[PDB]
């Protein structure tokens, strides 16, 4: 008769998320879904728990990057046959990498949901108060340094810049100056070559040195986003995710392509929803992963939203976004695709990160540098990852 399923997320707040749920239920009579929220900086750590306690929820988010964990721990069940079943949905119509996110030895793991980018978004208020040009497309990184000097105000408590000092911003500002964090068979890592040295210290040292961007101290109990709200922060290097928080900024703003120094290289993101393996109601949890990915009443609640981007790549459906406002530079998000860097694709990623993440943060408070930092996360990947 009727089908309860559960739905545990993390990328929805609950707007755009709630009429995708109605809409479903709409369509699907049979079947209800049931949501649960958790914060991104808890959700993993939570979902784990949850699943490996025995009760995992019927469907559940994951990210590009924490897939492979996931997948190889066996707790996702393979969708091959759902797939192949749903006669009507046709892959080739969503972005490929997307979809591709969720593959493992060779087999489909997950529905992709939404995919998502990094930029630079800026305070037009700012720049225009301190009679500095905008950011281009063709900046490299001493273009952002020289607009973010003169953008502090330290008296006044404005920075200039601010950007994730993280593994996750990392493999990307590496990859802005030719470095990287493993090899092509991940079998080793050059997460400390010189190259990355570089890349380390620029970020850092627009915390330590020029002071251009807020510390672990001024960020204290906050988050850059919400000193970017409170008009504090001149460029904030940051997720699409990010533009319905700052619909009501108050102060007029827009977004660019980010720098590179050798090269450009941006973010690409990925959310798809998993089957439990152990669940008893696969067929409606898949229904509802499939809706999610590919329903175009869903796409055009995303899109409505400005819910990072559907997977779906209709040009009717992504119009109301390159229309949408703010940002008026709508085009950059898709601008910034050419120079996309994927994701490592590891199973101990997150346990990686929180290691090096420590370590960066030690660079930023004082208690490091950047050579140590990245040493030092040559060596516990070198341990975790058993290399030669
Ligand atoms: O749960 C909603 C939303 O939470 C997070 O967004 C807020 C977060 O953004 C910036 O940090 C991110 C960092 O968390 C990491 O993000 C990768 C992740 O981004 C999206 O998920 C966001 C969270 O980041 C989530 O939807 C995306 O959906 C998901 O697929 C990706 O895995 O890494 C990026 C790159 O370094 C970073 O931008 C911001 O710095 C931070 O302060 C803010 O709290």
């Amino acid at each position: 008769d009727k089908t309860e399923i559960t739905y545990y997320q993390f990328s929805a707040p609950g707007k755009a998320l709630d009429e995708m749920v109605k809409e479903f239920e709409k369509q699907n009579p049979d079947i209800k879904v049931n949501v649960q929220t958790i914060a991104f900086n808890d959700y993993f750590t939570k979902l784990q728990t949850q699943i490996a306690g025995g009760d995992a929820p019927d469907a559940f988010e994951l990210n590009y990057e924490t897939f492979m964990q996931y997948a190889e721990k066996g707790v996702l069940a393979d969708l091959t046959s759902y797939i192949e079943k749903d006669k009507d949905f046709d892959p080739s119509t969503l972005n490929k990498q997307a979809y591709d996110a969720f593959k493992y030895d060779g087999k489909q793991y997950g529905m992709v949901e939404s995919f998502s980018n990094v930029v630079t978004i800026y305070n037009k208020d700012l720049f225009d108060k301190a009679g500095v040009e905008y950011p281009t497309a063709d900046w490299t990184w001493k273009d952002e340094e020289a607009a973010a000097k003169k953008l502090t105000d330290a008296k006044n408590k404005v920075w200039g810049t601010s950007q994730p000092v993280t593994m996750n911003e990392f493999y990307k500002v590496a990859a802005q100056n030719g470095g990287s964090i493993f090899n092509e068979d991940l079998t080793e890592t050059t997460i400390n070559s010189p190259e990355n040295v570089e890349a380390l210290t620029h970020l850092t040292n627009e915390v330590t040195d020029s002071k251009v961007a807020p510390s672990p101290a001024d960020l204290s109990g906050q988050l850059p986003e919400d000193l970017f709200m409170n008009g504090q922060i001149a460029m904030l290097h940051t997720g699409i995710w990010l533009f319905d928080m700052f619909q009501d900024a108050p102060f007029k703003w827009d977004v660019q392509v980010e720098a590179g120094n050798t090269q450009k290289a941006t973010h690409f993101f990925a959310n798809g929803i998993g089957v439990s393996k152990d669940s008893d109601k696969k067929e409606a949890a898949f229904k509802f992963a499939s809706f999610m990915s590919a329903n175009e009443e869903a796409a055009k609640i995303r899109i409505d939203n400005n819910w990072e981007l559907p997977a779906t790549e209709n040009k009717e459906i992504l119009q109301p976004y390159l229309d949408a406002t703010p940002p008026d530079n709508r085009e950059a998000v898709f601008e910034s695709l050419q120079y996309m860097v994927l994701p490592p694709v590891v199973k101990d990623w997150n346990k990686i990160s929180d290691y090096t993440n420590s370590e960066f943060e030690k660079v930023l408070n004082g208690d490091s540098t950047p050579e140590k930092a990245l040493k030092n996360s040559e060596d516990n990947i070198n341990k975790t990852m058993g290399f030669k």
